[PDB]
């Protein structure tokens, strides 16, 4: 229906203990903010609106690029004191025409786990029941911080008693106010206007509005979530890990029921925009970050760590630190390999142990095994490159790049100083400096020859047991 | 007693989403299938069935591999059409004799946490009570999926209710049917004779035999085990996942009473065929997987991953990437060390940072501590390699092999272009490129002499600071 | 107030299959002893003994070296033969004055988390009733090996029972003993020159103390601990890894509350002595060891293992192995970097990957990307080691000292043959064997010129691929 859905991230978060605002602390990819936003907009409501308090000329441009994200406009009203969340409401009702008759969702920015169904439901409750306000509740082992629930023995709302307003037999109560609302637009204004600062916080409670509704005769409804971690908050970053902890479970569990093995989901963790093929096994350690691509029937290996990487079918993913690259079909990559932005390692590549990689093309079932620095290079198809090789790109003042052809063989501890082209099919022998261009099918070679210098250890290393054990040698 | 064990793994198991049979999908190192199996072999019944539907010529074999680690025979009995457990059991009844006179035990293929004790308990109680047929149940939160127990107050068996042929009042039940049966033979004949596929899946429930049993007069008796996760069965890979940490658990606890310190017990995998040794610390992060074997008094450090590992006694792998290898007394290897197939690193022998091994003998004693790659390669004692070394067996065609004697000391970034022979106690200079045989206590160079180019940098990098730093260098 | 501790550490802990003494097991940072004479130092008792069975030869030294570092005088009592814990206590009351009149607070040395507010409750409440013994309770799940407390419906104390001796309807009891008592000096000397050894164990059950001041008429009292885990004790290793993880996460927990992000705390492990800064992230897989100080908004990226390393502001330590170092501020660190003690990087350096520094002073802003071994060095400020450079430090009998300039620029697979010095702005070529001292400004090259040999791949490698890669090149 027509709606009007407001998000109040205009409290301070003192007890995060952090120079970032708190709701931008993220988890599972997103910040808290962008958690919330991403929900509401599933949903679709007429009207959006974000309350920030101090911080807003820091968050304030966030909430624009999600705006973006999310295709539709979201407004941002501004809370001038921090007069309690009451207040706030206040101020996110200016963003609104006067005359708006459509309902008025309130929810909080720093309930992550928040999601459009719970949101759903709590309208269609609010809509069936004809309530003027329908409150969020849930129930939980350690009821302190949150706001109690106050009910009849008949179960009916009474009103809902703040923390720090509660008395030692109200602190008990276990069922505690979610913070998520469901309002009448002109029922909601009449009480805001009738709220009083006479509380232990001397702030305007906007869960003072339960019991003023209820003492005008208006039907109070409360909807209770039996999931407590959908609506579950964030003042600490204990709980922030909790419920990062948490999240992370059910996006495992969605990828395992999909068709991914998830060996270890405990020491598992995947982003929500990560996609993960199917028959795909994913070992202990593994982070799956930002836009990251997995195909399917793939190994991501265990230690791995991955942001913004996109992998294809039936490739190896072991002990490897990327981001921002492309790894092709059946690519082998790792264990210890480090992959940095501009990564393009075709298909049937291979990228090997201790190999590091910046800023280059590597052509299909080109292999760069071991102990190998690639850096703004370009190499072609099925080639070779020994190890102990440096991409040299850097001759003390500017970047040079590098191109290798196709089906070439070079040697170890060749050191490619850039700018030098290497035709197709051609060989570099070991220890070779390559300062100029290599032909086709050349050979380029520069290490001295081999010279032997007889019993230099007996006349160099007297008293060593290399000496002695030459000197037994000599039998 | 004379027992007849018939597995059931002819389920398709498409909730798994997997191109491989659910019951092959391993964990501890072990299939479902082979860890059922296992089980029931150590209790050595007189026959042994496996029932297949589909992927029957894709499981099969691996039956037979089965048979012959488990030194006796393992029948295959196969299900034409996907009829119902019911008539699975009767597909596997087929490959007894006819005037089979001894019990049989009805058991599936996904419960990879059964073992002996709980079967045995089975067959014990079900011959203690004298009783047609002996179910073995638990009771679970979440009794989903699984088929109800009816019992009436004086806690008798009046039969089982499948999920999907169940009242919501029925639902409700949270004593679950665990699937492992034991029947006796005539008293099982009688029954599937007399199933009906009046039901909502429209299959032959084995299940019905219990109520079928009931109504003859039959002693129907269940067996409750306290310990569900013995009896729970695999369906979706969020199961297979629960399952293989529950088994991770207990067989980690197994090592700690035995000796073995392992400091996280909730990051450290270990298959069931490993072998740890007294007072080994396993630090967090670590896995051991296949048949690896770890002597006493080791650190196995953290981040390792080993397959088929044998570690001696007081050796330390700390970081280490390893499968198909042995590490001997005393040996040092990591952190940030590749061991592939074929490494033999002998007694306090180091292979260290950056160090990459395959296919190679390494005697005692011998150092190979940086930036190293050693493949097909041959090591004597007391050597010691310098760091950005290759051990080049590649010649872009074929593999050759290399040979370094005792007591040797070679240099740093040196190339063995192999073949190629290093004698007993002899040199290599920094930057050599060893293309011939090195004689014992000879010394082998092939870098070409120094060249110092004065006022260089002021001449060729003008601008920058390293020229002004010369510059000023000069005073 | 005037008061005497006694820690019991004479039990043989069998059931840890340890060479190492049951209380000289680490976790945290400290051992099991360490951590009850940690917290019993903290309330400054007037005296304190520690009683030693067998092991004591190998303990007392480090209960020695604990009373140093805490700053007081521990006395040290010795259980000649295993008598029982009642036998242990008269042991450690001969290292008291005949007339000593404070209290006496008896301990064991297998209980880690015991804390001083714990201790101080303790003697509170033993103040606060007058009674002649206090004892520490709780309540377990499974009360198995604990002594189980006997008390009527009013809920006074009777007795406590041990589990060898205790009947069935006993074993049942789930208070159990904690362990830790408090005593009045004269009343507890009575009660163990009475005690009886016609028991299961054949001990003197200093337990027993409680029934006999009850028939005395004296007062007894237990306080019931909430905490369990504060009071648990260790007997194998399974226990003591279950305390390690409670321990931690209680370590993780104030982490996070004074404005630290852990992002899992499952899989991060921080000791007791480590201090991080405000707004520092913490990456799964990394483990705080020792006297580890994390400056304030740092990046301790995924699978790091520090100990006794110090890193200042701002700076990254991703996928690091290090001990006995320090990182500068800004400084970046990683991913697959080994840090050996005696680095000392500074300010705004970077130690990237597959980099080993052991033993060296590298100056500020000083860049050290790819794969080198940098041993036995000195570097000065903002200079530029290449790739596949190694600091030759082992000439085969002794180690020698490198001293590089500042501003320098050398080139990749350089050899620093020690002892060698580069002056300041001073440039290396790729692959140079330094040998000699390079003045300020100058070039150092040593590798010899390339050569090319054409078509040498269609001569020597016929039928290779890469043969008619070069002849399809020459269209
Ligand atoms: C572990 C891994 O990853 S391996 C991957 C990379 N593989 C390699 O490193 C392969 C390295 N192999 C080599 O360098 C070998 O020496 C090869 C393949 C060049 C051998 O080539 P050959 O067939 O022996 O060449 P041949 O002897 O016919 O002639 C080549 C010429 O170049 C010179 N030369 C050959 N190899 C080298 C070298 N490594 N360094 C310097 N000069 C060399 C020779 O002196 C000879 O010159 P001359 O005979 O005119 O004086
Ligand atoms: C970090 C680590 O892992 S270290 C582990 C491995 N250790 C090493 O790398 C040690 C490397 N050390 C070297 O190469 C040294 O140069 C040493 C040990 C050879 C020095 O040897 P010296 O006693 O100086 O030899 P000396 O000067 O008597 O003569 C040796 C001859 O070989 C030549 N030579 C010596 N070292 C080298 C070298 N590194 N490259 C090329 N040629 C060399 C010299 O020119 C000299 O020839 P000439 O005098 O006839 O012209
Ligand atoms: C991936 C990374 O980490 S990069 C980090 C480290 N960076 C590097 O490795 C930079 C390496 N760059 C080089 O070695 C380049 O060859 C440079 C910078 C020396 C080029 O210098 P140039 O301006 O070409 O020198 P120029 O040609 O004027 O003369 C230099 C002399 O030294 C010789 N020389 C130059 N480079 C080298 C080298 N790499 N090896 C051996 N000799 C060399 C030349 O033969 C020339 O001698 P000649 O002309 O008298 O016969
Ligand atoms: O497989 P190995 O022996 O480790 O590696 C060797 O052969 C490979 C091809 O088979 C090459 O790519 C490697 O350069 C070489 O070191
Ligand atoms: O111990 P360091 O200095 O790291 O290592 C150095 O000495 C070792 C012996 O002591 C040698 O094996 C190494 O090649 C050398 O780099
Ligand atoms: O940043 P890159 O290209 O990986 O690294 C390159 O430039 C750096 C400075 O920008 C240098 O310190 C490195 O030696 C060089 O390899
Ligand atoms: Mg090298």
């Amino acid at each position: 229906g027509d709606t009007a859905v407001l998000v109040l991230a205009a409290g301070p978060g003192t007890r995060m203990r952090s120079d970032t605002p708190k709701v931008l602390h993220t988890l599972a990819g997103r910040s808290m903010l962008s958690h919330v936003l991403h929900a509401i907009a599933k949903l679709a409501p007429q009207r959006l609106i974000v309350v920030l308090g101090h911080d807003h000329q820091r968050i304030a441009p966030l909430v624009g690029e999600l705006a973006d994200t999310l295709g539709r406009t979201i407004d941002v009203a501004l809370q001038d004191r921090p007069l309690g969340t009451g207040h706030a409401v206040l101020c996110g009702l200016s963003a609104l025409p006067d005359d708006y008759a459509g309902n008025v969702v309130v929810t909080s920015g720093d309930t992550p786990l928040l999601d459009a169904d719970t949101l759903a439901d709590l309208i269609a409750t609010h809509r069936a029941v004809s309530a003027a306000v329908t409150v969020l509740t849930t129930t939980l082992d350690d009821p302190f911080g949150y706001g109690r629930i106050l009910r009849t023995q008949d179960h009916e709302v009474m009103a809902i008693v703040e923390q720090t307003d509660a008395t030692p037999s109200q602190r008990e109560i276990r069922e505690v106010n979610a913070g998520v609302y469901a309002f009448d637009i002109a029922a909601l204004r009449s009480a805001l206007s009738r709220l009083s600062s006479n509380n232990a916080q001397q702030e305007l409670y906007l869960t003072d509005v339960i019991a003023i509704l209820r003492s005008d005769g208006q039907t109070v409804h409360a909807s209770h979530v039996d999931d407590s971690a959908l609506v579950a908050g964030v003042n600490n970053r204990v709980q922030l890990a909790e419920l990062a902890s948490e999240l992370n479970r059910r996006v495992v569990a969605a990828h395992q029921l999909a068709g991914v093995t998830v060996v270890d989901p405990a020491t598992t963790w995947i982003d929500v925009d990560v996609t993960i093929g199917r028959d795909t096994v994913i070992h202990p350690g593994t982070q799956l970050l930002g836009r990251t691509q997995i195909g399917g029937r793939c190994v991501v290996g265990p230690d791995t760590t991955l942001t913004d990487v996109a992998v294809g079918d039936g490739a190896s993913v072991v002990r490897t630190h990327g981001s921002s690259s492309s790894i092709g079909d059946g690519a082998a990559v790792g264990p210890f390999t480090y992959l940095r932005p501009g990564t393009a390692l075709g298909a049937d590549g291979k990228l090997g142990a201790f190999v590091e990689v910046k800023n280059s093309t590597i052509g299909t079932g080109t292999k760069v095994p071991h102990l190998t620095y690639v850096g703004d290079a370009d190499i072609g198809e099925y080639s070779n490159i020994g190890a102990s090789s440096v991409f040299v790109n850097y001759d003390g003042t500017s970047k040079r790049r590098t191109t290798v052809g196709s089906h070439v063989r070079t040697g170890s501890d060749t050191m490619f100083v850039a700018p030098v082209t290497i035709g197709d099919g051609a060989y570099t022998g070991a220890g070779t400096v390559v300062r100029e261009d290599v032909p086709p099918g050349a050979l380029a070679v520069s290490a001295g020859p081999q010279r032997n210098i007889e019993n230099w250890v007996q006349r160099k290393r007297p008293g060593s047991p290399a000496a002695q054990a030459s000197k037994r040698a000599s039998e």
